[PDB]
């Protein structure tokens, strides 16, 4: 039996992709090492089913740790922004014990994350074979890429643009650029990526180019499951169908008080029905929802308007039939999930990957982008026009449509979207055997 060591990056999103991806190993034969921190281990281990026991182990890394920087602290998942520096920085300190992970087990294989540039390096040092598993999409890589080589030239096939806003962000960001592309270049022979090809296909082709790398589509990967919700659909039953946003920007991302106030007034004059997940971070006690909300702001939406703390079912919300839309912070697995859902996003893109995901959401027609103004702020007034065209009002059944179109799309994938991965894995190994 061959076996695997999947080493995903510290963030519940990227978590998820590497489990989902797990799974479909496991039904191929693969016997999989999960290997995380403890804190993400034990948010993970719930969505994965017991009929998985004797196929995915779950593995623990050390990180550093500190009174000031404990072990429930060593994942992006409600992780004070400020702090995330020191878990880049502590997660590259657990070199030596991945090191001594990988000698214990001596897996066939290692599939790791993007942020991890010491992960291949162990790896090869062992002789163990290393695949770059890179869990969001194609599109921000390839057009971050191409001006870097050519600043004169119009990117192909794209008319998007970025704003100036993430354009003077991204402008220490070299660093981290270089070592994010590490991680892809110097994957063995091939580069798994979480998109398809119905999506993003030319962009795969155009970046296998400029990467001189192979690019193997994983297609989209989504989990499904099957308390909150109970209270949830009680009150979503009774709205109309089609009628309700649900309003989230991730795990890791945790909005300003003023662009809340976007948000917010943005949500009340578009007169839309309304779930809104409300955020903080693990160490804030002086922040509510009553503070972080404009004065008098939900009881003026009255019924129209829900807020969850902390977390919520979010596959489960965007699965029910009053669900008309997604205000979304377009994290990938967001926007992934959304379309295998069929429901059109509202893009409030912040930082990141998340400006190149709207942007790719717009170009492939299931979805729209609240544009930011020059000086790169959050505007009530364009959330709340697009909400009123998608979902209210209804002139932009396009959207809509395409929405569904993709979702029938992906609906109809099997297990043939790993026969490619399967194949790559098993030419590799058995070319590395070879070489010894
Ligand atoms: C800096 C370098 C890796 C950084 C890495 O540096 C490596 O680090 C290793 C050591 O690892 C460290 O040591 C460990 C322990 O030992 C750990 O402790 C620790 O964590 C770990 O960091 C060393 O062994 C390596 O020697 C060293 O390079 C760090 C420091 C992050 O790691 C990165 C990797 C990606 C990169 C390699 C680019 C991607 C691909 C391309 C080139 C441009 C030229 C090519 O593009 C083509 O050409 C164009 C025109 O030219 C187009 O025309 C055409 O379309 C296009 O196709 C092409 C394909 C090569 C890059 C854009 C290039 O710009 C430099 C890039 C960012
Ligand atoms: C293609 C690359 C530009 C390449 C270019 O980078 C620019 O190059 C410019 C000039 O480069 C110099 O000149 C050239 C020619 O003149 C070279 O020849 C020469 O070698 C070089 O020195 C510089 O001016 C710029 O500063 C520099 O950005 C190179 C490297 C080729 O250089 C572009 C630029 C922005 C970028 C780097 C992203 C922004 C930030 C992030 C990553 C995703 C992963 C990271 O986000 C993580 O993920 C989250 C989870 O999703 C969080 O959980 C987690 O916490 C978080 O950390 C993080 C922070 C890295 C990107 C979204 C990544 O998807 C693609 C990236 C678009
Ligand atoms: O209240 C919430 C917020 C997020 N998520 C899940 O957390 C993941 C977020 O991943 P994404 O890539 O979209 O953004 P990130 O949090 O990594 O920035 C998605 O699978 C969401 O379904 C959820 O279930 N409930």
């Amino acid at each position: 039996t061959t076996t695997i060591l999947m080493l995903p990056w510290l963030g519940y999103g990227h978590l998820s992709a590497f489990l989902e991806l797990a799974k479909s190993l496991s039904r191929r034969n693969f016997h999989i090492y999960f290997c995380s921190t403890s804190v993400n281990l034990d948010a993970i281990k719930p969505k994965l089913p017991s009929s998985f026991s004797d196929s995915i182990q779950f593995v623990e890394l050390h990180l550093p740790s500190s009174p000031e920087f404990p072990p429930h602290l060593h994942t992006t998942n409600g992780l004070p922004p400020t702090l995330m520096p020191a878990l880049h920085q502590a997660f590259s300190m657990a070199a030596q014990h991945f090191e001594s992970i990988l000698q214990t087990l001596a897996p066939h294989l290692l599939i790791y994350d993007s942020l991890q540039p010491w992960a291949p390096r162990v790896a090869s040092s062992l002789k163990i074979p290393a695949i770059n598993f890179n869990t969001t999409g194609v599109f921000v890589i390839s057009q971050g890429l191409h001006p870097i080589h050519y600043p004169h030239s119009k990117f192909p096939f794209s008319e998007f643009v970025l704003h100036n806003h993430w354009k003077a962000m991204y402008s220490r960001t070299r660093k981290r650029g270089e070592a994010f592309l590490y991680c892809l270049h110097a994957s063995c022979s091939v580069i798994l990526i979480n998109s398809f090809r119905e999506l993003e296909g030319k962009y795969m082709d155009y970046l296998s180019v400029l990467l001189n790398k192979k690019v193997v589509p994983v297609g989209p990967l989504v989990y499904e499951p099957n308390e909150g919700y109970s209270s949830i659909k009680n009150w979503l039953d009774k709205k109309e169908p089609s009628s309700t946003v649900f309003v989230s920007f991730g795990s890791e991302y945790f909005p300003s008080k003023e662009e809340m106030e976007e948000i917010a007034h943005g949500l009340e004059a578009s007169e839309v029905n309304f779930i809104w997940v409300v955020r903080f971070p693990q160490g804030d006690n002086t922040s509510g929802i009553e503070d972080a909300l404009p004065k008098g702001f939900l009881e003026r939406a009255g019924e129209r308007g829900m807020v969850v703390k902390g977390w919520a079912p979010q596959a489960k919300i965007l699965k029910h039939w009053s669900t008309g839309g997604f205000v979304s912070h377009c994290g990938w697995n967001s926007v992934m999930e959304s379309m295998m859902f069929g429901v059109p996003i509202i893009g409030v893109p912040m930082h990141v990957d998340q400006p190149f995901n709207a942007g790719l959401v717009e170009e492939a027609g299931v979805g729209v982008e609240a544009k930011r103004d020059p000086d790169g702020k959050i505007q009530r007034d364009e959330v709340a026009k697009l909400i009123k065209e998608v979902v209210v009002e209804k002139t932009r059944e396009d959207v809509r449509k395409k929405a569904r179109e993709m979702s029938e799309i992906l609906r109809s994938k099997g297990e043939e979207k790993f026969d490619e991965m399967v194949a790559e894995i098993s030419l590799l190994l058995k070319i590395e055997h070879h070489h010894h």
